[PDB]
This record gives C-alpha cells, structure tokens and sequence, in this order.
C-alpha cells in the first residue's frame, strides 16, 4: 500500500526528529489524496500571508480595493523582517499590490501588517476564511506576535486539511477571476523564501508554488500546490520540531516533500 509506505515514512521521520508533521493533500475540487494528523490543529505562522493576498485579490477583483493604490506608512510599521517594507521606507509609501507581493515572496512582516490595516484586521483575515467555507483557520493577533505558537493556544492557528482546502478554493475553486488566480500562482512559484523547503523535495519537472512559515517553539511549514504533468494538487505542510535546529527543520519539510512525490508517482 503506497498510502501505507506514506503514513509509516511520515512517522519514522516523527519519531527519529521528535517531531509532528500534519499534512493534508487534496485535489482542485477539495478532495482528499492523502494526509498525517490532517485535522490536528497547527499554528499557521506566515502561512497566513497567502488567504491574505488572495483576500487582497478578491477585493481588487471587486473593486473595493485598487492594486496600485499608495498606502502611506512611517517607520512605526517596521517589525522583525520587514526587508521590502525597510527599503521602501524613505519613499514613504507601498502600493497594495507591492505590500501583497513582498508578503507573499519576501515573508515581509510589515507589509502583512500595513495590508491588515487596510482591511479590517485578524477579524477581516477571519470573516474571509469563513467566506471561501474555511470555518477553522483563524487569525487573532499580527505580526509577529501571531507565530508565538504557545502550546495548545488555538489562536492563529490552521489545520492541515482545513488550509490545504484553502489553497484549493483560490487556485482552482474560482475564489478569484483568471487574471487574478494566475498572478497570484506566479507570485507563489517565485516565492524567495522556499527553496530548502518543499520544493527542494520535489521533482525539479513539477511545477510548486509555495508560502512558508516559521513559529516559535519550533514550527516549520509550507503550504501551496503542485502539478504533476496534468494533475494538479494543494498541499499544506506543517511542522512541530522544538528540537532541531533551523536547517534540519528545512531538511525536514524537504523530506515530507520527498514522501509526498512517492506517494504521487506511485499511486500513477
Ligand atoms: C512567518 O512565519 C515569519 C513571521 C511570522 O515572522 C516570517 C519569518 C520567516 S523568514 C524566512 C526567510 N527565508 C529565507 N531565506 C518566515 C518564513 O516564511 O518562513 N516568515
């Protein structure tokens, strides 16, 4: 049974790393391949900062927000890693849709914080979830306090299937017009922040896009899609791992990316 060999390698790897590993892989409409503690709840982390540009993206599809619309900000907005935020700083201003991309490809934190401002707050990020028929992830506080990961804190948290559904709902489920669902795909294939993560455990042929994240008390996770020649697959990956360092928590999502390739080729 490949999903067998899937679920025993997943718990070797828990076991010699002392970790947890939920992941959950649906096709476009949703359904499930396959999952590991798939309705466990995790911390999302900057996972998060995906919904909030598909968010983003479902207001500028509407109307209710324009893409290059200036959003002015003061170094009152600078957190913990906020690269694009600190160079764009003098000028005094990003444009929703660059706040969005450095959010998404950068991780930038006081991007993310500058487009929460916008549109609503952790309550808005909230009410858009339940929108696209997510009634689990939820987002409470910004960043960066959100990735505080306290155990057994259910605020800012996710679950892998919940997500991994998430991330189908916008790429394939029609959240979002074609124009929008395509940027927004690109934006994820060119993300900065992954490659020592999924994608480096995936066929170099396979097309990823992906967003990562990082909690204290060891979370490591990485959420997107994949296509394996015609077949198209969401993925969410997240990870509990207090006792390893930052590079074997990459080495770890990358082995969780390998365990998922097998199952996918074998079950061909
Ligand atoms: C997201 O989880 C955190 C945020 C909550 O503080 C930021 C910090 C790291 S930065 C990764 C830099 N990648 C590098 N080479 C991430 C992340 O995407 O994992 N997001």
């Amino acid at each position: 049974s490949e999903k067998l060999t899937f679920k025993t390698d997943l718990e070797k790897l828990e076991r010699e790393k002392a970790a947890q590993i939920g992941v959950a892989i649906v096709d476009p409409q949703g359904e499930i391949v396959a999952g590991h503690r798939m309705a466990q709840r995790f911390a999302m982390g900057s996972t998060f900062k995906f919904p909030l540009a598909a968010l983003v993206f479902e207001r500028i599809d509407s109307g209710t927000e324009r893409g290059d619309r200036k959003l002015s900000y003061g170094p009152d907005m600078i957190v913990e890693w906020s690269p694009a935020t600190e160079r764009f700083l003098a000028s005094g201003h990003m444009t929703v849709l660059e706040a969005a991309q450095a959010a998404v490809q950068l991780s930038d934190n006081g991007a993310t914080n500058l487009l929460l401002r916008e549109i609503g707050g952790p309550a808005a990020m909230t009410q858009y979830f339940r929108k696209i028929g997510d009634s689990v992830s939820r987002l409470d506080r910004k960043e960066p306090e959100m990735s505080d990961n306290t155990p057994g804190d259910l605020r800012d948290t996710t679950t892998p299937i919940a997500m991994a559904r998430t991330v189908a709902k916008v790429l394939y489920g029609g959240a979002l017009t074609s124009t929008s669902t395509h940027t927004i795909e690109r934006w994820l294939i060119g993300n900065q922040t992954g490659d020592a993560t999924l994608r480096a455990g995936f066929p170099k042929d396979w097309v990823v896009g992906e967003k990562t994240g990082t909690c204290a008390n060891g979370g490591r996770n990485d959420i997107g899609f994949f296509k394996a020649q015609e077949r198209d697959y969401a993925v969410a990956v997240y990870t509990t791992a207090p006792k390893l360092s930052a590079v074997e928590r990459d080495e770890l999502v990358a082995s969780v990316g390998q365990v998922i390739t097998q199952l996918i080729l074998s079950t061909a």
